[PDB]
């Protein structure tokens, strides 16, 4: 609805900036940078960027003070996925419908373009012509995207996930490598967000944490959901169909408090459910 | 001499390196072992030696550059591991031990190296690991990206993988070991708290000429190569002006630039 509208915006701007990261330098350059701008420019829904933008204005930030972490957050997600369908992970012809970057160019391309562009989501927010905040700021969100984006986050939940095939997986087991795999950088993209806005404070964040925590599982839960070790083969579908509304109410009640510059936030949880 | 300075500085780095690879769960440690293996692995220490010595060039001690020579080291090991792989270079053994995807899986080295990236970051925009001032750590981490990415080691890479004359020797090597060997020299000089525009340049000029000395000698080593291109004696004779070129750079430099000075005749003296 107006969450519709607002991830629209999100979107185009953040396309818009992306779309310009991938000019090369010179000739010789010109096919991986071609791979690199195929991997992004691909029509994603942008919810990374939606969320720092929005967890920027949920503390009184003006959205285009967010405008790096927004391209940073969505660099890494892009990365991540090149490298997931490669034939020594998941090995997809297609994402999408479209074929993907390893299929449309080849698998050596794609492991560089794709490691090409883990390098310039840190460029991005370390360039304080692009990242315009206080250095102190600007060290803080690298050092949140390179934990979350790391072997501690995300690269760790991919392990995860490759390391419990054929293992038989509860539901705790499930939710590590979930919080991992896609939580980290669904932490991180509000959390960089709220510190883009300038008027970052331990409560505030906190409370955004636990927000993204919330909203990161409901993504999870309610794809399985869209899907019919999954949550509604854990605990039957109607059961996980409660849980998903559970955390919508959670990540809800993190916003308690938070002003109407929030109201993304909290349309954002519904929607997802 | 440039002997014991390089066994430090490889101990140095090491032992910070070292301290890098434990898992904060027991669900990642078959990744932080993958990821220990493929730095750990008694390699030379090169970029951390130029980071420290240029730190010290500059009149600072060495250990104000501990990060950043974890930070070139950790670059220099996950661009191994992605070189190795079957669909590049596909290699069984790297200094005649099995590489990671062997030693380990084909997956777990990919995301061992992915997460050996984002660790150089992490080390650089840490500053309790990387304890400069605030807008130098940022400069440090702007050139170490702009170099590892694909205007600089990835883009050698795709350069190398895509392809020949001198020129185009040389903008492949410029970029494949070029962008990182004048990043471990400048991050260290950063890391100094002495660096000046003037001794920057210095330093670049120092480095490209010793990224290239390095190449110049492996070919003549192993004898669409220097020699092939150049003819042997005067492969040779390039080797040499390399290494001038790079003590040149060095002038009006003080003692404790000397380490450098060592570096680069060393490097065109070698067998
Ligand atoms: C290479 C790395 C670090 C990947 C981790 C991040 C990620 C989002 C994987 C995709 O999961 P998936 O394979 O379950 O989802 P999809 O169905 O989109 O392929
Ligand atoms: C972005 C990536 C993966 C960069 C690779 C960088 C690099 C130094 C490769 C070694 O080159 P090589 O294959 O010529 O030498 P070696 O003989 O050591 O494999
Ligand atoms: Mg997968
Ligand atoms: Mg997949
Ligand atoms: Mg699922
Ligand atoms: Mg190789
Ligand atoms: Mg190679």
């Amino acid at each position: 609805s107006m969450i519709a509208a607002y991830q629209a915006r999100c979107q185009a701007r953040v396309d818009a900036a992306l779309d310009a990261l991938f000019v090369a330098p010179r000739e010789e350059l010109q096919r991986l940078y071609e791979a690199m701008r195929y991997s992004v420019m691909n029509g994603g829904k942008r919810v990374r960027p939606l969320l720092a933008y929005a967890a920027c204005e949920a503390l009184g930030g003006a959205p285009q003070r967010a405008d790096a972490a927004a391209c940073a957050v969505e660099l890494i997600h892009a990365y991540s996925l090149v490298h997931d369908d490669l034939p020594a992970m998941d090995d997809d012809d297609l994402r999408r419908g479209q074929p993907t970057t390893h299929r449309a160019f080849d698998e050596a391309t794609a492991i560089l373009a794709a490691d090409g562009l883990q390098a310039l989501a840190f460029e991005v927010l370390a360039d304080t012509r692009r990242n315009p905040q206080e250095h102190a700021v600007c060290l803080e969100m690298l050092t949140r995207l390179a934990r979350a984006a790391g072997s501690a986050g995300m690269v760790g939940g991919q392990a995860i996930d490759l390391g419990s095939v054929g293992v038989a997986l509860d539901q705790a087991a499930l939710e590590v490598m979930h919080r991992h795999k896609t939580g980290a950088l669904i932490e991180a993209s509000v959390r960089l967000g709220a510190l883009a806005s300038g008027r970052a404070e331990p409560a505030s964040l906190a409370a955004l944490e636990r927000y993204a925590e919330a909203i990161g599982l409901a993504f999870q839960v309610q794809d399985d959901i869209l899907d019919v070790p999954t949550y509604p083969a854990l605990l039957g579908l109607e059961a996980a169909k409660g849980y998903a509304l559970e955390l919508r109410d959670l990540a809800l009640a993190a916003l308690d408090g938070f002003p109407p510059s929030a109201d993304p936030l909290r349309q954002l949880a519904r929607y997802i459910v």
